[PDB]
């Protein structure tokens, strides 16, 4: 089943540069695969979700990279990662 627990893992990278503070490394590489568990439209939301709360999470989170991270990581999600756009309605 889909879960933010896996979720949160592959952004390892990513949480570090949601900080501003450690480099994207795999950040990529890990968003990309998520991409993938996050396109049947509720793997998508679970995704989200689990992304929002992931930058929630994060102490010293930059919210414009945390929104421009699939930016900075081309990838194909129609939604922004960031604690402000819901997800749950996204069609």
């Amino acid at each position: 089943a889909i879960t933010c627990g896996q979720v949160t893992s592959n952004l390892a990278p990513c949480l570090a540069y949601l900080r501003n503070t450690g480099p994207l490394g795999r950040c990529c590489g890990g968003v990309k695969a998520l991409v993938n568990s996050a396109r049947t439209t509720e793997d998508r939301q679970i995704a989200c979700t689990c992304l929002k709360s992931a930058a929630g999470a994060i102490s010293g989170i930059n919210l414009g990279k945390a929104a421009g991270l699939p930016s900075t990581c081309g990838v194909n999600i129609p939604y922004k990662i960031s604690p402000s756009t819901d997800c749950s309605k996204v069609q």
